[PDB]
């Protein structure tokens, strides 16, 4: 069989990513009930930087599949670093029956998905974040039923990790969805044009604008991000002030559909890009969206080690 | 309806009674309680690493069938990128029981009132309470009842040993005294608490600089790492000292020790000391602990 | 008798024997021996970080059904806040094995002089018998029977691999030759104890500074990188004279057809090892890197059955 990869949230076909959908609400019910890692065999879970909430998703999901994560934190010697990427993944190999790595750079994890002979699982990078996008779109289904149809809106700075997983995750589920951002934080083009490439096949949509307001109107899901990384904090730039008419909040969310729900990745800035009053509020389904990054990762690696 | 433990007076007399029994249960059949199968996870979370702490909580979960998410003090400190409220309600979605190692009390306190699982205090700057169940499990299965039993704590009365021994030992029914220089005495509320729970199990609470009067009749003799020491060097747990307390008395020291400050060679080495059972014990005492909180939450 | 595995040689030539047959065994069947079920604990302790070691140890001993502690170089050095033997000996009370990598010999004999379970040497300044255990292994499924083969290392032969395969080699029947630069060459405490053990497996042990003799006839060629962080700043030019030692394609056609390579990894490509080398037909390197895991598994279920 070819090995699969789950790099970016296109790496699944939309009937693929309903078959995760459908076994991470299986294991919700029942989250012992799928045991492929069963010996233990391990699983590799690697930070260049530090998400100690990414971390007890992993190890945990891993170790309800019967397995081992053995996780390596920032304080061992970056990967590639004392020994070449390629060097390092064949010897994971041997030890491990998937790699989970959070990095930085993009070409790092089609490096490693390269050379390896396990699936290779995007935990988090500069570029996506597939994995949050899985739990996000469990969380929607929970609250609404089918996704085909739903308009999710995306506020705040549009060229980030999120931003472009809502694009590419979204609309493989056949949701319509919308970017609000200012002028020079919008979507990376080529992740664009795949969303909008993959729309079409599920008869979902692409739209990009400066115009919160609008893009409030009428949605059924609405999501923001903090607005700046910490890789961003140094860039120079005011990252206040473009943001401020992006902010999710009460009188943004009540332009929204009577039933319409919050989601956030976390962590959360209150008073930034969502309010107290909203994150706490009776929309906010931000703390089942966490719980479900345990469901949904699951899901995911008995899916990838099922097909690999 | 969700219990924790931040302070050892957390457990009545009965209920802490009840932890001990269970310890004792666990010591002989350490894998036959799994309430954590699955496994089920407990976040074990250091804000500043404890080596000790982290072998004897990550192998006793382990024990009950659950997996430790064990986060070391190298991870950004929890409270520093989202509030600690925040950070309550995303770990209780992941773990049944949340284990933490920190610095002041009212932080603990903060977790506590936001979590839905139960939170325990591993090790704080105010309170030891797993280290002193650890304790009393020790002395119970040499001497049998606590109840009655003299106990003196002897060094830095300040510290967090000196809090929990106090309150955990008139918990247990045991006439505690704390041996100390001035500026070295136990808090004051502490101190009161102390007082009034000693009232309910015919306890006692009595603070001294009197190293010698401590040690006289003791069936227990603790002490603890100092830390500017020459006001603790009379306190030093040494031969002279345990000479005079009751025949069959036992040593206890949470560790590590300073061989030659606090205690010497002599007693740490030498019959009385149980030092080394005690270590065990925190394996069983904390899982006992878990296993009833668990249970009631 | 609690035993100990703190050097190649604290196994006899008989005991080595078991150790390697029951790698092969644990290979084909992972998870067929628990003697840790329960859990039970087993302490994997680094007073220097080495990521790659803990994989190993730390799958394997879930896989005998056992609880991995692990503890790295983020908490206080073992030795500082208290005596070795008073940690021994509270460790002791928590877990069944004490794994431990750390750096002068004496600590890990201190250690195990007070430990009532077994102490074993994941890595140390002086000896890698860990990894000897990995590469006998890999050696005996590429090769056959170990008795009589021809083993050169080269490079830095002061080093633990060096050490290591001078000890645990001519404990495998192994004709060693260790190809080094004068100023570099094994230490003579442990010259003397493979030349001792040597003469009870028809062994051998040669030591020399011609790389061409070493590599002439080899069955198997071994090298390591020449510096370990402890020794960037010691002052040496360490690149000059290990020049003549590389494992290059010149040096691996003087050696049997046959003949296989092993390094432990990591490599530095260019320095001690060619890519050319590295990557084609006779590189065992990856075979080696994945025997660590059924080698250390093996040496823990011998170990705690004569504990
Ligand atoms: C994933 C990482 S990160 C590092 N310094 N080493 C490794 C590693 C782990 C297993 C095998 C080889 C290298
Ligand atoms: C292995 C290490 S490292 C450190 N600072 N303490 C210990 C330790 C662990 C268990 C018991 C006693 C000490």
């Amino acid at each position: 069989s070819v090995i699969r990869h789950f790099l970016r949230d296109d790496d699944l076909s939309p009937a693929e990513q309903a078959e995760v959908l459908e076994l991470a609400a299986e294991l919700k019910k029942d989250p012992v009930s799928r045991r492929p890692l069963q010996g233990p065999r391990g699983v590799a879970v690697i930070f260049d930087k530090n998400s100690t909430r990414t971390r007890f998703s992993f190890e945990l999901g891993i170790a309800q599949l019967g397995g081992h994560a053995v996780v390596v934190d920032s304080g061992s010697t970056q990967l590639g670093r004392d020994e070449t990427l390629q060097d390092t993944a064949k010897v994971l190999s041997r030890y491990v029956d998937a790699i989970v790595w959070r990095t930085f750079g993009q070409e790092r994890l089609d490096a490693m998905a390269s050379v390896a002979t396990v699936p290779v699982i995007n935990a988090l990078s500069d570029e996506f974040h597939p994995c949050q996008v899985l739990a996000d779109l469990q969380t929607i289904a929970e609250r609404k039923g089918a996704l085909r149809g739903l308009r999710l809106s995306y506020f705040g700075d549009g060229a980030n990790n999120m931003a472009h997983s809502l694009l590419l995750g979204g609309v493989t589920a056949g949701i319509h969805v919308t970017v609000a951002a200012p002028e020079g934080f919008l979507p990376d083009p080529s992740v664009r044009a795949a969303a909008e490439r993959r729309a079409q096949d599920t008869g979902a949509s692409v739209t990009v604008t400066a115009d919160a307001h609008a893009a409030a109107a009428g949605a059924d899901v609405l999501v923001t991000d903090t607005w700046t990384s910490m890789g961003q904090e140094n860039d120079g730039l005011d990252r206040v002030k473009p943001f401020r008419p992006f902010q999710l909040n009460s009188r943004l969310l009540a332009l929204a559909d009577s039933d319409a729900i919050v989601l956030h990745c976390l962590p959360a800035h209150r008073g930034d890009e969502i309010t107290d009053a909203v994150m706490d509020g009776p929309a906010s389904a931000v703390w089942d969206e966490a719980e479900n990054r345990l469901h949904a990762q699951k899901a995911l690696l008995v899916w990838l080690l099922e097909r690999s």
